[PDB]
């Protein structure tokens, strides 16, 4: 048995995660970059795990994409998000990637850790049009801080938790 575990980052959240989930697993598996997809023959495996971070509640573009290239594939998620991993938002996101990965392939699971919002992020979020889109998101500055210190322990144990369900122990 083959898994991949296969990413977008552009802050590093999703590759942290993705990075502890490749650790965890055990027999042959294969952790890239999707820009590197080339480096490999999606046939040959078995488990296709995608690591995506989460844009207005719905999977990266790049990670979208790559996924929408996919079909009748064993297929799992792992995503990155600045919301309360107990939030509705976060909820939603999870169903969206559900929706996404069941569309047409064969969706078996997937866990959402939280991840930091970037620096230059959290300044445009002080600017038009963030401010004003997130003027009534409650716990708009809170969510951004207690976010800081994410991806961390408690997400590492998510993600060890996701492959000990999916994968082995
Ligand atoms: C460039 C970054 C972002 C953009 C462009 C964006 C865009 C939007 C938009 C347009 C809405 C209104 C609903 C809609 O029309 O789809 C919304 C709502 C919301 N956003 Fe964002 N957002 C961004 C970042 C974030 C981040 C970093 C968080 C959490 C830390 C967040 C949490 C929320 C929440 C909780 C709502 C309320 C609706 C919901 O629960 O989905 N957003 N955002
Ligand atoms: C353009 C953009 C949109 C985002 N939208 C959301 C969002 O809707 N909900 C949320 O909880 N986090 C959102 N975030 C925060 C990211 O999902 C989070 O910081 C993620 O861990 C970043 O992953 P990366 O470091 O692998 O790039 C957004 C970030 C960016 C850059």
């Amino acid at each position: 048995m083959k898994t991949l575990i296969i990413y977008s980052s552009e802050t590093g959240n999703t590759k942290m995660v993705c990075e502890k989930a490749f650790e965890y697993i055990n027999g042959e598996k294969v952790i890239i970059p999707i820009k590197e997809e080339d480096s490999i023959n999606l046939d040959e495996f078995d488990n296709i795990v995608v690591g995506t971070w989460i844009d207005k509640a719905n999977a990266n573009a790049e990670a979208r994409k790559f996924i929408n290239t996919l079909s009748n594939k064993k297929i799992f998620f792992i995503g990155t998000l600045a919301a309360s991993l107990e939030s509705e938002h976060a909820k939603k996101c999870f169903n969206n990637l559900t929706k996404l990965c069941s569309k047409k392939n064969n969706f078996v699971d997937g866990v959402l850790t939280r991840g930091k919002v970037s620096k230059d992020l959290q300044e445009k979020f002080t600017k038009f049009p963030l401010n004003i889109i997130h003027k009534f998101v409650p716990n708009m500055k809170e969510i951004i801080l207690e976010a800081d210190c994410h991806p961390n322990e408690s997400d590492f144990l998510l993600i060890k938790g996701f492959i000990d369900k999916n994968f082995n122990y």
